[PDB]
């Protein structure tokens, strides 16, 4: 009962076989038959279908599979078995596919990949993924014998019971390794055989409490590795320095990431600063987001992070409780561009302190997104201690109304007040500004002349009229869905120029004929800059679709 499509795309998804259906042909090229109760898989289920190019097997309940159950599947690029009740692989399986590209054996209880190398035939093999959270206990030398280069290997082990050295030695080059581990006892020597092949390692769920570095004694190995994840980490004020270490083999690391880790600290330690570490080769972006610091003030006079960061460019702490970034310690952040702060405590007090005199010299773009802010003015004013800056976001913090006048950085030309609760919009916003966003607000109009304008957001709000054309002469994109629009002043977009894009939709525009004339005879020379479409209240049909005589 699978139906395919004229291409050759057969659907059996969960359609309660029992086992595979009798009859494929060699006209079908993709065959799903996920969450089906298919037990068995026999030696001649697919032997028709020789042209097959995707075998969607995600989900069934198979735990037992004929040795030459794909020996004719030699067209076969896509293999999922994820999540079936495989507990022992046979390398007589993946024998005939030398035309396979994904292979995903990941949710399966096996133990190990079993005493054959499974992939040696695989040539053209760019994912796989294996593994599972209970038992998968051990990856051998033999495991990936006759794999070269992996666009991406994922290998969950967070039951992982021994991993013999040099295993992962073979493959030349894996782009993207996920690691799935739960403690860190093997991570070094799985370090060392790395070094020469991953570019973006990604581990996931480690407690790395007990972590300790001691010198990897590989060969001379310029570490292609450009990016280093973290994810669901437990760490210490101990093991993160012992991290650090690290680097000094993978001098090209440029990009950090830290995903809801927690860094637990104590007093006892506080080692010399021969011990700590303070070159950071080339990371130049450092991302962290919600990290959890149990006791904060367990930790020694932090200094030991300032020497780290002279040349990071790019930094982001969100939604990590973040209250103060210490002025000396912004003055250390000398190449610093980006800074994203984004859902924290900060208020202007302590904004007062973070953005001190020399305070991040370079900065050019700072995202104070969800915070504790209050005073618009009183933001801009404190902010003039930055001179590069050209981008700000404070978006989504609850503003008083704002003034008449207001000193802002001088190179701005990027505001982001969305949601912030305002309901008028004042000459406290510059000339100077390129872009400017006040969708999800409360405001009933626009006046406000900005003639540099390129982009205006004002989505999700009450405007009950459209802001008059001449406002912004070379404005490309408008944004103003969702709103209370009912009728367009005969000729408006026309008079917008520059315009390249806008959003009209979710507003109830009046269709009777006399007025939707001119915005429906609009809609239609331009449907190319219309985003999304823009409705008639009552019949829910597109203003475009309108005509009048
Ligand atoms: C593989 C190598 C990767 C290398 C990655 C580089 C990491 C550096 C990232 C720079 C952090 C920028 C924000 C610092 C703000 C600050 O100083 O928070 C301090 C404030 C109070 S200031 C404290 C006083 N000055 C002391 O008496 O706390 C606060 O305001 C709130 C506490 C915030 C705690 C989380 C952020 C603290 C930085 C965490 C650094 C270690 C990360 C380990 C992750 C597993
Ligand atoms: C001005 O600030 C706006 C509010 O901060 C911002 O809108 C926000 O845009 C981000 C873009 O990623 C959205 O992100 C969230 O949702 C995505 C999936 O949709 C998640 O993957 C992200 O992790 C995150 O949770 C926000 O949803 C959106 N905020 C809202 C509620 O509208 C604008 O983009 C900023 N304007 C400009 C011009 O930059
Ligand atoms: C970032 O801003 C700073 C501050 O304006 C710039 O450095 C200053 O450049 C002037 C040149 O007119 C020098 O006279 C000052 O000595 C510098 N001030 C400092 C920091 O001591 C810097 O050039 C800007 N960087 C960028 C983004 O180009
Ligand atoms: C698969 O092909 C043969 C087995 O028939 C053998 O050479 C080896 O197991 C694989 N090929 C390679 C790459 O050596």
């Amino acid at each position: 009962s699978l139906s395919c499509d004229a291409s050759g795309v057969c659907d059996g998804r969960s359609r309660s076989f029992t086992s595979i259906p009798s009859g494929l042909t060699a006209a079908m090229k993709s065959l799903d038959l996920s969450f089906n109760k298919i037990t068995y898989i026999g030696h001649g289920d697919l032997r028709a279908c020789a042209n097959l190019q995707v075998l969607i097997l995600k989900s069934s309940r198979i735990n037992t599979i004929e040795g030459d159950a794909f020996y004719s599947l030699g067209s076969l690029e896509h293999l999922d078995l994820s999540d079936n009740h495989l507990s022992s692989l046979s390398s007589s399986w993946f024998g005939p596919l030398s035309s396979l590209k994904y292979l995903n054996l990941m949710g399966n209880p096996y133990q190990t990949l079993g005493v054959t190398s499974l992939f040696p035939n695989l040539t053209n093999l760019q994912t796989l993924r294996i593994g599972n959270v209970e038992t998968f206990s051990e990856i051998r030398r033999i495991d990936f014998a006759g794999l070269t280069s992996l666009n991406e290997l994922e290998i969950k082990a967070l039951s992982l019971r021994n991993y013999q050295s040099q295993s992962l030695k073979s493959i030349r080059d894996i782009h993207h390794l996920t690691l799935h581990l739960s403690e860190s006892a093997f991570l070094l020597e799985i370090f060392a055989d790395i070094l020469s092949s991953v570019r973006y390692l990604e581990l996931r769920d480690t407690n790395l409490a007990r972590f300790q570095f001691s010198p990897l004694p590989v060969d001379e190995v310029s570490s292609p590795m450009k990016k280093l994840a973290f994810r669901g980490s437990v760490l210490t004020d101990e093991s993160f320095n012992e991290l650090l270490k690290l680097l000094r083999y993978i001098l090209e690391l440029s990009e950090v990431e830290f995903d809801d880790c927690t860094l637990n600290g104590l007093g006892d330690f506080n080692p010399s600063e021969s011990d700590v570490v303070s070159e950071l080769g080339k990371v130049e972006t450092v991302t962290i987001r919600r990290l959890h610091i149990p006791q904060f003030y367990l930790f020694y006079d932090l200094s030991t992070v300032y020497s780290l960061l002279e040349k990071v460019k790019r930094i982001t702490v969100e939604n990590s409780k973040v209250f103060l970034v210490p002025c000396s310690f912004s003055q250390h952040l000398k190449s610093l561009e980006f800074l994203d702060l984004s859902e924290n405590l900060m208020v202007e007090e302590y904004l007062k302190n973070s953005a001190c005199k020399g305070a991040w010299p370079s900065l050019q773009t700072l995202v104070l997104s969800q915070n504790h802010l209050r005073s618009m003015q009183k933001t801009g004013e404190i902010l003039l201690t930055l001179k590069n800056l050209t981008s700000l976001d404070i978006s989504r913090n609850t503003f008083h109304p704002m003034p008449d006048s207001c000193q802002w950085p001088e190179k701005m030309r990027f505001l982001n007040l969305s949601s912030t609760g305002i309901r008028v919009v004042k000459t406290c916003i510059p000339q100077t500004l390129e872009v400017l966003d006040v969708s999800n607000n409360n405001l009933d109009s626009f006046s406000l002349f900005l003639p540099r304008l390129q982009e205006l957001y004002i989505s999700r709000n009450k405007l009950k009229t459209l802001p008059d054309a001449s406002l912004f002469p070379v404005l490309l994109v408008m944004k103003i869905s969702r709103n209370q629009l009912k009728s367009v002043p005969d000729g408006i977009f026309d008079r917008l120029t520059s315009l390249q894009k806008i959003w009209l939709h979710t507003n109830p525009w009046d269709c009777s004929c006399p007025r939707i004339d001119y915005l429906s005879r609009w809609l239609n020379k331009n449907s190319q800059k219309e985003q999304g479409s823009a409705k008639c209240s009552g019949s829910g049909k597109p203003v475009r679709s309108i005509i009048c005589p």
